[PDB]
């Protein structure tokens, strides 16, 4: 039989990030996917595509437009980096590392993550929004003046191809403790006792799928090759709120965020 002892220890691990990932994440991408599929009459997001659906979909989910959209993104991302630090606390061995690497392990991998989960939210035509009550198209976002128009084209591109390897949730709770744990983060104190951890975790996603997509042949390489797309969009995403900071001077940002991107 296939499983020994150090395999079980893996499936054990991957069992309990998939729980962590399930009680710290309130919006799945196997809900997503059913809101998005129509497993549904009552999970069926109302749709803005324009101004006036914008202008009702206010009503049933003051400043300009382009400005109260990118407002709504940041609060939701400030839930995300909330959300995805509960989650970090689960992963075995983070919380007993050094407070000042957590904080940078945290302040680094935060993005990447939430592109990679704004991924399982998102399909070529838009993005579910408010918790999947929501969906705000592609081409209504590409339509906002400059330079907001842009802030999220770069994100579909990327999810159009991260969608394209079919992960579900529990492949995914083990790849974003994977992308937390990186040793290569700027101004590390302690890089070994990361690599270690790192290390089973890499472990643990190679079992996983290998085990959950046999017929996918080197998905565990062509997965660790997305780190460079998220890692790209992270950069380009700060140089256009470097941007939008200049233009807009009196758009206010969330400090949990502005600490974050403090010489990214
Ligand atoms: C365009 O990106 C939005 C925008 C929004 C704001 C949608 C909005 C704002 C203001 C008026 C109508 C609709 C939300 C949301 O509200 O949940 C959202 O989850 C997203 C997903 C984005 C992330 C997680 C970066």
């Amino acid at each position: 039989d296939q499983l020994n002892p150090e395999s079980a220890d893996l499936r054990a691990l991957a069992k309990h990030l998939y729980d962590s990932y399930i009680k710290s994440f309130p919006l799945t991408k196997a809900k997503a996917r059913a809101i998005l599929t129509g497993k549904t009459t009552d999970k069926s997001p109302f749709v803005i595509y324009d101004m006036n659906s914008l202008m009702m979909g206010e009503d049933k989910i003051s400043k300009e437009v382009a400005i109260r959209i990118f407002q709504g993104c940041q609060f939701r991302s400030v839930e995300a980096v909330q959300e995805i630090t509960e989650y970090a606390k689960s992963i075995p061995g983070f919380v007993n590392l050094d407070l000042n690497d957590q904080v940078t392990l945290l302040k680094y991998g935060v993005h990447e993550i939430i592109y990679t989960m704004l991924a399982s939210l998102m399909n070529k035509d838009g993005v579910l929004i408010s918790e999947g009550q929501g969906f705000m198209t592609r081409e209504f976002l590409k339509s906002l003046r400059k330079p907001f128009g842009d802030f999220m084209e770069p994100k579909f591109e990327f999810a159009v191809k991260f969608n394209a390897l079919e992960l579900d949730d529990s492949d995914l709770a083990i790849f974003i403790a994977v992308i937390i744990l990186s040793g290569d983060r700027p101004g590390l104190l302690n890089v070994k006792p990361i690599e270690d951890i790192q290390d089973n975790l890499l472990q643990a996603l190679e079992l996983q799928l290998k085990l959950n997509h046999p017929e996918s042949s080197q998905l565990f390489a062509k997965l660790l090759q997305k780190m460079t797309d998220l890692r790209q969009i992270v950069t380009e995403h700060v140089q256009l709120l470097q941007v939008i900071k200049k233009t807009e001077t009196d758009m206010s940002l969330h400090p949990l965020l502005q600490e974050i991107y403090k010489d990214l």
